[PDB]
């Protein structure tokens, strides 16, 4: 009602939306659109305005001031300068005196300059004019954002377990790795519910497959670390093995599930198996097929999985290959000083994530073929979307953890992401932060980023205050690239700090569990701006390195080294609480403004709105050993809480029985 769709060309059915809004037929409501160069949506603002959005994308809350192009991208090095990620989540939000919501229904390129050319203008352009534009009106963010939220469908939601902790490394290959990381965190009595396991548990990095030496009776592996409430959760890769006597590879190239290259061969891309061949995502047939191959890891006792290198990634293609060697001959070959070692250098990384490539092979799209550059941003989604899908087919009723590095609006539905590849630096702490609410904006609820940072060296203190952050992200991973310093907590001096810190995820699980399902069950958000709660509240709506968490807490992590302690502005008066590291609850009112607290490098702070509280268990050291049954409740006296909880494996999610009402 209060939403419109314009409708431009003929564009490619996405199915980002799960409610249906018929086509707008009155001119576009606001700034002025040109076909004069592909298309193009211009519009001035307002000095005030903020533009919130764009989900998974560099920055800050405030969009204000850069450039950002929607296109899937295989980057590890998210520094500022960057304009794509690994997300392509097209919703943004204006606000200021006027204020409308704005989702690019397109699956391609999508460039948003939001005040990078002139400070005023927000562009948004691609090259082809085939796309819907959803105008949502409404009489602040919050409220579009509601409204986006519901036609987009309900957001993934992860089996309770996923709100334990989590560790993984690339690097972890034997039995006796898993072991060593199982017995590092619980005979230290560190709170611990999932490891991750990496691309080296395949045979020869083959998807479905386990490397049947290092595990000969894999599900008595699986339910070893059961036993002990630690859930392996295994990475599954877009790349299928090019292998003869491969069933996946031969079932692949006999039904053709495969993207294939105009000439109608099966398209060959390589990634870590080397030579691969991608499925065709965009293929109903073929994401049946894939999907359902997840069954081979279900039916061993796995209860989770991660996707990655779906954007896709490609290292290089056989055709960038051939021209790669053929450079390379004429470079060796080279006396007269013609050929520059920059320009062998630059081909050498011109074959890899290759624009080119991506136009080398095709979609099957019911019957028709379309060129991957045109859906090039749908492919993680629909890899993902097949797992869900599949899910739903074997066992409908059961939650299963799954989460993907490339999303497109609409995977939301089926798993959640993590932030992909960041670094072990402080900046990418503030980076996590300011990530969170804008992927809450976009369905993308169950989300989380590695805590201590993936490549590059981290430090003691940095881990620490990484987790401190990762104790409120619904997905909390410590997660280490190959030849990175070694980052499990058991590696440092002193682990009682990181015992104490993680100590406070736990306690805190059944009120973030609590908060997860609400917004969820109700298409409202985890974390939100402080804008969105206090939008009268002019100093408010311009923080940004602190987030509201559910109706009752403020979050504000320190993200600084050296630090200890940071400023923060509370919006309303706050009790200022910190998780101790002897297991107690420091506590402290404090009044609406500025203030300075200290908040060390062992205790997790958060604030408590007036009026409100939340319950905390003793802490345990797994999600089904924590006691529920009585919990302490933290806060302000006369206040009351409803606790949902379930049993945190099924879909019984509309029951009163779900829900009891806690009072201080
Ligand atoms: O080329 C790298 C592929 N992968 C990228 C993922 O983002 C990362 O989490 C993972 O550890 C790594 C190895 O599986």
């Amino acid at each position: 009602a209060m939403i419109r769709k314009y409708r431009y060309g003929a564009p490619f059915d996405t199915e980002a939306l799960t409610e249906k809004i018929e086509t707008a037929e009155e001119a576009f409501p606001y700034g002025e659109i040109s076909q004069k160069e592909g298309f193009a949506f211009t519009y001035i603002m307002d000095e005030d305005d903020i533009v919130y959005g764009l989900g998974e994308s560099n920055r800050g809350i405030n969009k204000r001031g850069y450039c950002y192009i929607s296109n899937c991208t295989d980057d590890p090095i998210h520094t500022e300068d960057k304009r794509s990620l690994y997300g392509a989540h097209n919703f943004i939000i204006v606000s200021g005196k006027t204020t409308f919501g704005l989702f690019f229904d397109y699956p391609s390129k999508l460039t948003f300059d939001i005040g990078y050319t002139r400070m005023d203008t927000l562009k948004v352009s691609c090259e082809n004019a085939d796309l819907d534009i959803y105008v949502i009106e409404g009489e602040n963010a919050y409220d579009i954002v509601k409204q986006f939220r519901r036609v987009i469908g309900r957001s993934y939601i992860p089996p309770k377990f996923a709100f334990g902790f989590g560790q993984s490394r690339w690097g972890y290959t034997t039995k006796e790795d898993f072991r060593a990381v199982a017995k590092g965190y619980r005979e230290n009595h560190i709170p611990i519910d999932m490891i991750y396991m990496d691309i080296d548990y395949m045979q020869d990095f083959k998807d479905f497959t386990v490397n049947e030496k290092n595990f000969p009776d894999f599900p008595e592996f699986v339910k070893e670390m059961k036993d002990q409430e630690l859930r392996l959760i295994p990475i599954i890769d877009a790349g299928v093995k090019v292998e003869k006597g491969y069933e996946v590879y031969e079932e692949g190239v006999k039904n053709n599930y495969f993207c294939k290259r105009e000439d109608g061969s099966d398209f060959v891309a390589a990634v870590w198996p080397g030579d691969t061949h991608f499925p065709d995502m965009l293929n109903p047939e073929a994401r049946k097929w894939f999907g359902d191959k997840y069954r081979f890891l279900i039916d061993q006792g796995i209860e989770g999985f991660w996707n990655d290198m779906n954007e896709p990634a490609i290292f290089y293609s056989s055709e960038g290959l051939a021209e790669a060697k053929e450079f390379a001959g004429e470079f060796a070959k080279d006396t007269e000083g013609k050929i520059h070692p920059w320009a062998m250098q630059a081909k050498m990384k011109d074959i890899v994530n290759s624009p080119e490539d991506y136009k080398r092979f095709y979609h099957n799209v019911n019957g028709k073929k379309i060129r991957h550059d045109k859906v090039h941003n749908l492919f993680g989604y629909n890899m993902t979307r097949a797992a869900g899908e599949a899910f739903e087919r074997i066992d409908p009723e059961k939650r299963f953890l799954m989460f993907s590095r490339s999303s497109y609006i609409g995977m939301h539905r089926y798993g959640g992401i993590w932030m992909g590849d960041n670094k072990s630096w402080w900046s990418h702490i503030l980076l996590n932060l300011k990530m969170l609410p804008s992927l809450n904006m976009c369905g993308f609820m169950y989300t989380g980023a590695d805590l201590g940072g993936f490549g590059d060296d981290t430090t003691r203190d940095l881990l620490l205050r990484f987790l401190a952050l990762g104790v409120f992200t619904p997905l909390m991973r410590d997660h280490a690239a190959e030849g990175t310093r070694e980052q499990e907590c058991y590696q440092f001096e002193n682990i009682e700090d990181f015992r104490s810190v993680i100590n406070a995820r736990y306690r805190l699980v059944p009120y973030l569990y609590s908060e997860y399902m609400k917004a969820a069950l109700n298409d409202d958000m985890y974390f939100k701006p402080l804008g969105f709660v206090y939008p009268d509240d002019k100093m408010a709506i311009r923080v940004e390195d602190q987030l509201m968490l559910g109706n009752e807490i403020m979050i504000a992590p320190v993200y600084e080294q050296n630090a200890r302690g940071r400023y923060v502005y509370l919006p309303e008066e706050m009790k200022f609480i910190k998780f101790m590291p002897d297991g107690s609850i420091s506590e402290e009112v404090l009044e609406k403004g500025v203030h300075y607290v200290d908040v060390a490098l062992n205790e997790v702070p958060l604030f408590i709105r007036s009026g409100k509280c939340i319950p905390v268990a003793e802490a345990a050291e797994c999600v089904k050993d924590i006691d529920t049954e009585n919990m302490q409740l933290i806060g302000y006296e006369g206040s009351s809480y409803t606790l949902y909880e379930d049993d945190g494996i099924h879909k019984d999610y509309d029951k009163k029985e779900n829900y009891r009402v806690l009072t201080k």
